[PDB]
């Protein structure tokens, strides 16, 4: 589950030359090997081959291991993380050589992506002036779900009571997430090209009004939640160039970029390739939250002045992902996925306040889901992608010191391959889905706990198993059911049932109070749908 | 060593031999100028993308011959052998070599403390009169001179890096803080003894600024230090320079929002308003406000400045930090209680060099501080009084001439009526020997030229051999006498030269065979309070 670079390895190089002790590739075989280095192994060996989860690629250590010992590792691979590209057929044994020259020439030096490039990609669709002043269609907005048309570069606008798309709307290139302002009008996309397209919910007819490139391969944006600066501000975070960008909120104009490029926290070693990955925003200060993955630093980025611009750059734990903040919007609690932690951060007060481990591999909470347990009182709760774990960690400081800020309990759920934990203030039920499982069976299914039935016993609570694959009637393919997310009132979770583009996917409705299939979205238009955004929810970090 | 590059079409390659050869004198000798990455700096961009369109026989040429402007003869001198020089020449043709870093390992392996804190003094062992005393850079010898600012006695001459840049000392006044331009810090303990390095670490390998908490109640708890290369600055703990945050500098130029690879720390002062120091980072014009009170959530502002920012100093409330963008001729003005910026002034001059300037109440405008500059011979007033001079605060209020180009230091003191401008850099021994002395007390602020007495320092230092250059005024404690430096070369004769404040007469000459290439030179008490 690492990023694959395709927007980068679409992008024509020059071929270098090769240096003594080196073959050289022409232009067309090299721009061959290019292309597959950022589509899949850029990911893990970094763009700059710097280094990731996998080793460090570049030509100093890699001209010492010579051209046998690379071709013989991309071919084989090793248990540690390293596909078999070769004997998997991924590759081909001329693409396996490719990659293994490839690899000891000089690395392709991506270009970076500043204002004034940034300037000449932003357009203006229609002026704030020539924006409606109220709503002129009917949509009940609030109950509104953006979704993910993932490999058709689109996203659907669906109402959360009649379930009808209510439209399709294309950004070009695919999509990761949505988001909206504070005051729920404006909904913000991010491709994984870097392109930001801002929509306005106000026209009759909903469409981009704005829109701007802010990088080469980026997966997170997010809008100003702090009160008084509602519509003020969005950022976004990039992969590639290291950095991020505060926008103006009306028009897209860029006003600041920040360059994640620094020393990671611990060994405090320059990293010429920190990703930034998650973003939320302070409710308690005007200030933004950014996970900077690589050096392990958590970003209070203040808007009121970006001139003179106020961070705290906070030393939390390496390999940042995603995360949310608790029931009382006070805290950051975020996954450092690799190491197996959960970092807290106070956003009122603006420090670390702890890092603890989950006891299980590789936590993956989404935004994560916050609950007052029975005994235990509120907690923020996350699955894990690397085992069938469910975490629960005290988020009251004040009013169940003890349990604050501990692993208060764990327990299984479906299996490993989790990648969404969900619930709703409204609801009783916590649902964990298990996405990346093996097992076809476990896949297409999601978990649910009953809260009200949580003791805080040791025992592992039991949980209903929801046959969401089987209910949409999809066996074709490899059907993967992700994400949970409720609608505007809490009485009904929405699944993805994700399968190839070629493929017929749906959208699963459960009614939350009997846990039963309450309607199923098909239409030949859901091209692989994966993430879904309650209008509502997303706007009020409702989760 | 370096993975050599591939040659593209055309062009040709090198040996992996030859390449990290040609690499290792352009890091030792042309970086300097050209920059780590070959971007510019003094000298003009060298990337591939320029280089390959001038060809392999204009570079060659250039190497050999070189240029009036600034660019050294390195063939026909023999700096260069004609071999080095076609290395260096298809070296330029090549992509840009990938520089070392310097982070927490590499400092922690050269950090060295020879006497922990508890195995110091508890008071003053020596009889020495330490604020009084005055900390000399011996060039290129590679040490510094302590000596006694009223005896004129040298106490001591200690070993540090190589070219000491700049000593500051810690707001208590017992540790002197040294950094080489090579990276090299030294911490020397002035209670001892003998007073010598307790402390010493490596930073990075180019670099010029350091500097020591002076926030009321964080007296000598942290010294930062600032280097060139790498673009980054590193706080350690002010007893036993244990780096304890490493910050890069590489970021976006304020104004075109451009990502720079590689922005020098410049100037480093520290607030008197809040426990924090100011980083001036050079190319890309940000100047930061770092907060030392929490280094894992480490609070900083980063302000967007002007570009080219180097030196500068506090007014003489020690509220405002004025500094110079020198190759803009801007001085830029923060507040650091509110920590915003207030203003950018052009000077009307070229090339403003203030060192950290000079503060005096000018009988017209009130509180002003001053800057003279490189490129010509004008000096520059700016009013420094936003609460009794308000239509004055922030203005260039007057501009007028001193001896001639090629200034570096002006300076002043509480107690002083007289402003003094040298004229290091200036061609003409004759200028260069001398320094320009302004009766504060006279200027009227009607626009005209104020008078200026010429101080022939060189000639009171009895040294004609080798044209020595007269550099830096620096003031004793009482401010009643001011020391100027007679630099001469390694192997020529130099001495220091002590004025006589208050009638203008020379006071006393200081020559001893130690006293090689003197620069800086810096009184301990008004260095730790920040006086001029
Ligand atoms: C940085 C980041 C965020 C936080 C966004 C924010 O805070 O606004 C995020 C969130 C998300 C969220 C947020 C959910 C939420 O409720 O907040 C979703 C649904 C999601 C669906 C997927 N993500 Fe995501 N995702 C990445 C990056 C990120 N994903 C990757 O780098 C990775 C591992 C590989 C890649 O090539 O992108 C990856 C793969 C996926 C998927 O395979 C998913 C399941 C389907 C898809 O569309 O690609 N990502
Ligand atoms: C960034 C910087 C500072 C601020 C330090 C601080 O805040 O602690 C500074 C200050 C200084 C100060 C500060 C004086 C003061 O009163 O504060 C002095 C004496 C000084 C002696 C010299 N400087 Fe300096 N100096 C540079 C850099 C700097 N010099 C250069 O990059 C430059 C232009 C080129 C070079 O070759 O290094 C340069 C040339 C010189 C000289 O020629 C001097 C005269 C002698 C030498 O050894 O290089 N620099
Ligand atoms: C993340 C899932 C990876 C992807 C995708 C690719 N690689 Fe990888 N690689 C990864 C790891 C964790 C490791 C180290 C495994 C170990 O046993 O320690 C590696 C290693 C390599 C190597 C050898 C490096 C060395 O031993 O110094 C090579 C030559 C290599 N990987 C190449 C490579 C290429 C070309 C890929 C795209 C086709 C690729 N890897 C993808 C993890 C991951
Ligand atoms: C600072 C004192 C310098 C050092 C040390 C080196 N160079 Fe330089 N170089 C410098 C200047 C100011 C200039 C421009 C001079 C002018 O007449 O305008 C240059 C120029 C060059 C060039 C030509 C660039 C061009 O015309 O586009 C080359 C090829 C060059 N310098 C190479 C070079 C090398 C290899 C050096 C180390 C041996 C070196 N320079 C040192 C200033 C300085
Ligand atoms: C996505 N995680
Ligand atoms: C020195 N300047």
């Amino acid at each position: 589950y690492e990023p694959s670079l395709d927007n980068l390895a679409q992008q024509d190089v020059a071929a270098p030359g090769a240096p003594e002790g080196v073959t050289a590739l022409s232009d067309a075989q090299y721009n061959e090997a290019n292309k597959i280095y950022f589509e899949r192994c850029a990911g893990c060996h970094g763009v700059l081959r710097k280094g990731a989860t996998g080793k460090a690629l570049t030509p100093d250590l890699t001209r010492d291991l010579g051209f046998d010992y690379l071709q013989s590792f991309i071919t084989y691979a090793s248990p540690a993380g390293m596909p078999n590209w070769g004997t998997s057929g991924e590759l081909s044994a001329e693409q396996v050589d490719l990659m293994a020259n490839y690899l000891l020439l000089d690395p392709a030096a991506p270009p970076e992506f500043g204002m004034k490039e940034m300037r000449e990609s932003w357009k203006v669709h229609v002026a704030p002036e020539d924006r409606p002043t109220q709503q002129e269609n009917d949509w009940d907005l609030e109950n509104l779900f953006s979704v993910t048309l993932r490999d058709a570069g689109q996203i659907a606008l669906i109402d959360g009571s009649t379930y009808e798309i209510k439209t399709v709307l294309d950004t070009g290139y695919a999509v990761h997430i949505s988001r909206l302002s504070a005051s729920g009008r404006y909904l913000f996309v991010i491709g994984r090209d870097g392109k930001v397209n801002m929509i306005d919910l106000w026209m009759k007819e909903p469409t981009t009004v704005a829109e701007i490139k802010i990088g080469s391969e980026a997966r997170s944006i997010e809008t100003s939640k702090m009160e008084g600066w509602e519509d003020k501000y969005a950022i976004a975070g990039a992969y590639w160039p290291p950095q991020y960008v505060i926008m103006d909120g009306e028009t897209l104009e860029p006003k600041k970029i920040q360059s994640t490029r620094g020393m990671t926290y611990d060994e405090q070693e320059y990293h010429p390739e920190p990703r930034v990955a998650a973003i939320l925003a302070s409710h308690y200060r005007p200030e933004f939250i950014v996970n900077v993955k690589e050096t392990g630093k958590i970003l209070l980025v203040d808007y009121t002045d970006l001139n003179n611009l106020k961070t705290t750059e906070i030393s939390a734990e390496r390999f940042l992902h995603d995360g949310g903040l608790d029931g009382s919007h006070r805290y950051f609690i975020t996954a450092a996925n690799a190491r197996n932690k959960l970092v807290v951060i106070d956003t009122k007060e603006g420090k670390l306040v702890a890092i603890e481990d989950t006891g299980g591999q590789t936590p993956h909470p989404g935004r994560g889901a916050n609950f007052v347990h029975p005994t235990f009182g509120p907690v923020w709760a996350t699955s894990h992608m690397g085992d069938d774990s469910v975490a629960l960690i005290g988020t009251d400081p004040e009013g169940h010191p003890d349990n604050a800020w501990k692993i208060l309990d764990s327990f299984p759920a479906l299996g490993g391959g989790s990648l969404f934990i969900k619930t709703h203030p409204n609801s009783q039920y916590l649902y964990v889905d298990a996405t990346l499982n093996p097992e076809a069976e476990i896949s297409g299914s999601v978990a649910v706990f009953d809260i009200k039935a949580m003791t805080g016993d040791g025992s592992d609570p039991e949980f209903k198993t929801l046959p969401i694959a089987e209910w949409a009637g999809i066996t074709e393919g490899q059907p993967r059911v992700v994400q949970g997310e409720f609608n505007k009132d809490g009485t009904e979770v929405w699944f993805s049932v994700w399968n190839g583009k070629d493929q017929e996917s749906a959208l699963v409705v459960v009614d939350d109070k009997t846990l039963e299939l309450k309607h199923v979205i098909k239409d030949e238009r859901l091209v692989t749908p994966t993430g879904k955004f309650n209008v509502y929810n997303t706007m009020t970090d409702t989760y």
